[PDB]
């Protein structure tokens, strides 16, 4: 390009986001920061959850990974509002909010849990060796494995293990999220070509924000793919466990909206 170019262009080898990208990067950091509960401190912040909740699985489930009713409680009564979070982050973003309606719910359905467990995953404690839920409980494996989730919560916790190592920026989370929530695997959707066309244009910027971090591990844009798809793979077993439950608990124990989101693979 001009010399100017060339000269700050120097140690970049691999494409840069165009503004049009910038501004959907930006867009999107914004919605992600302003619905995600964290401020400054997020860690010195909130509480464990109480070493005497999550011993005591003893309601039934087909995989042989019994329920603790009591953690199971304390974590319904925190999740409605990260439920809630998700869905104003998806409104925040243009391409999804200019969808039918109709197709709002389906993808916020298809992608719900798989943002919460990203959420819970960047806030993996390797010192607690915690997850922190809805922005404000912090939890030990055992505890959110017997409160329900069974495997799942070993899944989470490898995620957010393993994520430690990629130090991701709220950019990077905000895009994945993005990347989760337009997604055309879903079925009943109208707009499937938008939908589709959206993602594109946020894999594009992803690929093209993760070049301008430079960060210092290697093959990370790849990396980072393969991460979204063990994420999408906790959305799976956990939509299967979730109609276990329902077959198992009565409807008194699941607040209405995590009822409303986690519909329809059986239920
Ligand atoms: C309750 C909790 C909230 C959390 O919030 C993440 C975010 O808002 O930051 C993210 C995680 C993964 C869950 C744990 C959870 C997620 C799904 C689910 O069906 C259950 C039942 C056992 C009540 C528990």
């Amino acid at each position: 390009g001009s010399h100017m170019e060339e000269m700050i262009r120097s140690l970049q080898q691999r494409p840069e986001p165009t503004p049009e990208e910038w501004d959907l990067i930006h867009i999107a950091t914004e919605a992600h920061r302003s619905t995600n509960a964290q401020g400054s401190h997020w860690k010195q912040r909130r509480k464990f959850l109480p070493d005497d909740i999550g011993q005591s699985p003893i309601v039934s489930m087909p995989d042989g990974d019994k329920v603790d009713l009591e953690a199971f409680s304390e974590f319904t009564k925190i999740i409605t509002p990260a439920i809630t979070r998700v869905v104003d982050f998806a409104k925040k973003l243009p391409m999804f909010s200019e969808l039918p309606c109709e197709d709002q719910i389906i993808l916020l359905k298809g992608c719900c849990m798989e943002i919460m467990s990203l959420r819970a995953a960047v806030r993996y404690d390797p010192e607690s060796d915690t997850l922190t839920l809805s922005g404000e409980m912090a939890v030990k494996r055992e505890q959110l494995k017997n409160g329900g989730l069974g495997v799942v919560s070993d899944a989470i916790f490898e995620l957010g293990k393993s994520l430690s190592a990629f130090n991701l920026d709220d950019t990077e989370v905000a895009l994945l999220q993005a990347v989760l929530l337009m997604s055309t695997d879903r079925s009943g959707l109208l707009c499937v070509d938008k939908i589709e066309k959206s993602q594109e244009a946020y894999l594009l910027a992803f690929e093209h924000y993760v070049n301008h971090r430079k960060h210092n591990i290697p093959h990370f844009w790849p990396k980072l793919l393969m991460k979204v798809t063990d994420l999408r793979m906790i959305g799976a077993c956990h939509a299967s466990r979730f109609l276990h439950m329902k077959v198992e608990c009565p409807t008194e124990l699941f607040p209405p909206l995590f009822l409303e989101v986690f519909e329809d693979q059986e239920v």
